[PDB]
């Protein structure tokens, strides 16, 4: 009836992360309900293994890849999606629907790197792409600054406390948690992570003040999911879009004390039961608010895992039998399918029949074209050029795959699912990331063809047996890019 239309958006949560998709070691019991009441999808890909050019794409239903700069945006980048160009908000917008973003990020403020008044109001901001409501993170949190974005002001901005931010420069005086870890009461960084120091943990860059303004790591998940209810409820008369995008499980993970210090995996494990605490209070509140029938939730995650992403956190010593990654080789930043395999649930019960695991070959890319067929919106010409529609797919309606999924690894090397098969097209690139996780990339000077029937897990390069598959592949990355 006009159905309201909410993302669930985890950040890093892999494929193995939930308790419905096979971890003995963690219980998700709100996502395990949320699964069960609609479908559980086992082959959806994001189109990135790493945060930015994930989001970018499916906001704007481009590949990131199309763009220069969307894969190495700054610590403090301007906006990445230009107010130029056409989003899913835009298109709920014309569709005359409320829209909102809260939460995560990792798409740029203002105009140019390094220009926010922090002190002042931030334009471009989310309004100029289509969100009438924004409550968003400053930076991710292991970034400065750490202070919330509501429409284009820092909340609760402290006048007594003015914000600076720099990349580049330490403050004098200001201490950092290199030279000053007994200043580090809640948590010390493991690789880099050494610069500004806000509630006791150190993060990349450097700022100064904040006062009332700066976040507490312990209160995002309750923060930003207290905006969301009240989004919903504000808007609970008529149709809205929520986009919902988690700190968790990004680092640093340090959730509130109702979880914190629980789970056995330690505060990798605590983030994990903070993310399905989150899911499980939307959840409520639509029921509260009699909306759960009408509401179409699609859960899933930006990109595949990491457990050392910066902090001295015990997440490689407690994982044990947990492989985030699932059945797949790889995790976040690379190119095997534990980079883009994630997690994706749908429900909204006055379409799509409760029980069901779908295998369907799916992309993010496709969110935009296929909720504008839900909403019945002609996107215009040229917009979201990558973006297909595969609604009937997304709802279970249609079992039919995606011909084909494109994967943008950290360096730009790409990839391509199709049935069976995945090819991972040849970089100079190294196999294990150098920075700190101890992560497979999947790099390498000759061509990777890998039989997923065979095996979920990509070790037998099949490419020299099979030169007219690799062609095949090849020629789609060929006519993907020609579309430039
Ligand atoms: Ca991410
Ligand atoms: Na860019
Ligand atoms: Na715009």
């Amino acid at each position: 009836t006009k159905p309201n239309v909410i993302i669930i958006l985890a950040d890093d949560l892999g494929y193995g992360d939930l308790e419905c998709y096979g971890t003995t070691r963690v219980h998700t019991p709100n996502v395990n309900r949320l699964a069960s009441e609609g479908i559980r999808f086992t082959n959806v890909h994001a189109t990135a293994s790493t945060s930015t050019p994930s989001r970018y794409a499916l906001l704007t239903g481009e590949y990131a890849w199309r763009k220069k700069g969307t894969g190495v945006a700054a610590g403090n980048a301007g906006m990445i999606i230009r107010p130029e160009q056409y989003t899913i908000a835009d298109m709920f917008k014309s569709a005359d629907y409320t829209t909102g973003a809260i939460g995560k990020w990792h798409l740029g403020l203002g105009d140019k790197t390094g220009t926010q008044d922090w002190n002042g109001t931030i334009s471009p901001a989310l309004k100029d792409i289509g969100f009438d409501y924004s409550y968003i993170m400053a930076a991710t949190a292991d970034r400065v600054p750490c202070i919330y974005i509501e429409n284009g002001k820092v909340a609760d901005y402290d006048s007594t406390a003015p914000i600076e931010v720099s990349y580049q420069k330490p403050f004098e005086g200001e201490p950092t948690g290199r030279k000053n870890p007994e200043l580090l009461y809640n948590l010390k960084p493991s690789h880099g992570h050494d610069m500004a120091i806000v509630n006791g943990i150190s993060r990349i860059g450097y700022m100064k003040g904040g006062g009332k303004a700066l976040w507490k790591d312990e209160n995002i998940a309750d923060t930003i999911t207290s905006h969301a209810i009240r989004f919903i409820e504000e808007n609970k008369e008529r149709p809205f879009f929520l986009y919902f995008a988690t700190n968790d499980v990004h680092v640093p993970r340090f959730p509130h004390e109702r979880f914190r210090g629980k789970n056995p995996m330690g505060l990798r494990g605590d983030a994990i039961v903070q993310f399905d605490w989150s899911v499980g209070e939307i959840m409520k509140t639509l029921d509260r608010l009699g909306l759960t029938e009408n509401t179409l939730i699609i859960l899933s995650s930006d990109n595949g895992p990491v457990l050392d992403d910066g902090y001295d956190d015990k997440a490689v010593e407690l994982a044990g039998s947990h492989k985030p990654g699932g059945p797949f080789r790889g995790g976040k930043y690379s190119a095997f399918e534990a980079g883009t395999c994630v997690p994706a649930i749908v429900r909204y019960p006055a379409q799509v029949k409760k029980n069901q695991t779908l295998n369907t070959l799916l992309s993010q890319i496709d969110w935009i074209q296929s909720l504008a067929s839900l909403v019945n919106v002609t996107i215009p010409q040229s917009k979201a050029p990558d973006s297909q529609n595969h609604l009937d797919s997304w709802l279970g309606k249609s079992k039919k795959d995606r011909p084909w999924v494109i994967e943008e690894s950290n360096i730009l090397a790409l990839s391509v699912r199709k049935g069976k098969w995945k090819y991972i097209e040849p970089s100079n690139g190294s196999p294990m990331i150098t920075w700190g996780p101890k992560i497979e990339t999947g790099y390498a000077p000759y061509d990777q063809l890998f039989d997923m029937n065979k095996s979920e897990f990509e070790s037998e390069n099949l490419a020299p047996k099979y030169p007219a598959i690799v062609k095949e592949m090849k020629d789609i990355l060929v006519q993907e890019r020609a579309k430039g």
